[PDB]
């Protein structure tokens, strides 16, 4: 089995002209790439080239207006760049942002194509800016276009329209954009785990609560696992996977798994406040590899401690390459609120998934 890897230094060009220390740093991707080299994982992977997404591809998920506005930023002077970014929630823009967002998406399309044609079994995409907060019609939360959502639709466009895609979003933040894009869709199952705090944590919406199960044709196909009142870590994530993610995923029987793999739930993250370990992410990856005949694409989302994200994503790639899982620390009993969260999701989704009964 072959594992693909996409990384392109051009995605470092997106930068914050006013706050060069903003946490969504260019070196997030070069540091992850370096750690793959240091651990001798890079030479064990097959390099997949980056490419630009086309505007037609962007329209798989995004409005023509939103595409046009971000595209227009390539030609803006700093004053226009600053004013435009301030129109969104938590966005900075440079003249290279649009290109970098296109490369992040195109890299993932090429990776999904390699998986779906059997050139590689699985793959990892070391991309920025991230995607999961981007909505059909707007940028948000450091994200311009929803790379994972676009990759699901691209995957369908090269196979069949109803290809079953599972998106597991383990970034510490709810992927509001991904949920909304697929909220009425039963071909793309969205499962997010996220710090919620009764709606107080970014992106600050009750759309992230467990009772949002999807709409219309998509009822049952949106699974939110929201954490409240606890510094969650490996025990809680393992339990959510055992009780919720894996039973639902096996019942859905995806033909492709995309991971919105933010590493901001990681021990050491300056924004997430959680303590998932690199060995925890490895175990989560190893479990997902049992789905979809192993067709798994791991897409970088957030994650802001450069050391934590480099170790964590490298451990995921080690799993994709077939290395055995490292040993978890002794798992403490779940924080009591985590048991409450899991049981709330079970009650919300047992109507739709007989594996939860
Ligand atoms: N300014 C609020 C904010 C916006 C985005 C993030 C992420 O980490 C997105 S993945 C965190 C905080
Ligand atoms: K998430
Ligand atoms: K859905
Ligand atoms: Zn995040």
């Amino acid at each position: 089995p072959i594992t693909g890897l996409v990384y392109d230094q051009r995605m470092m060009l997106h930068h914050n002209m006013w706050d060069s220390h903003h946490p969504e740093l260019p070196q997030r991707i070069s540091r992850i790439f370096s750690r793959h080299e240091e651990l001798r994982l890079l030479s064990r992977c097959h390099r997949i080239p980056a490419r630009l997404a086309t505007e037609e591809e962007l329209a798989l998920c995004h409005s023509s207006k939103h595409i046009s506005i971000i595209k227009s930023s390539e030609h803006m002077k700093p004053r226009d760049l600053n004013r435009l970014g301030d129109e969104y929630n938590s966005i900075f823009i440079s003249n290279e942002s649009y290109t970098c967002a296109l490369l992040a998406a195109g890299s993932c399309f090429n990776s999904a194509q390699a998986i779906l044609t059997g050139q590689v079994r699985n793959a990892v995409a070391i991309v920025r800016p991230p995607g999961h907060h981007a909505e059909k019609d707007t940028a948000c939360g450091f994200c311009f276009f929803n790379t994972a959502a676009l990759t699901a639709r691209y995957a369908q466009s090269i196979t069949r329209e109803s290809l079953r895609v599972l998106i597991v979003d383990w970034d510490v933040h709810h992927g509001n954009g991904t949920q909304h894009i697929f909220e009425e869709d039963d071909s793309v199952l969205y499962i997010s785990l996220h710090r919620y705090e009764d709606g107080a944590f970014f992106p600050n919406s009750e759309d992230a609560n467990y009772d949002k199960v999807g709409l219309g044709k998509g009822r049952g196909y949106n699974v939110n696992i929201p954490w409240n009142g606890g510094k969650m870590g490996d025990p809680e994530y393992m339990a959510a996977f055992h009780h919720l993610v894996m039973p639902i995923a096996r019942e859905f029987a995806p033909e492709l798994v995309l991971v919105s793999a933010g590493f901001d739930a990681a021990r050491g993250d300056p924004l997430g406040g959680f303590q998932v370990t690199p060995e925890g992410y490895a175990h989560l990856t190893h479990q997902l590899m049992s789905l979809a005949a192993g067709r798994v694409l791991i897409i970088l989302e957030g994650g802001y401690n450069l050391t934590s994200i480099s170790e964590s994503m490298s451990m995921c790639t080690s799993m994709l390459l077939g290395d055995s899982p490292p040993s978890l620390d002794h798992l403490t009993p779940l924080k009591t609120s985590a048991t409450v969260s899991i049981n709330n999701v079970l009650r919300a989704h047992a109507p739709f998934w007989s594996s939860l009964r």
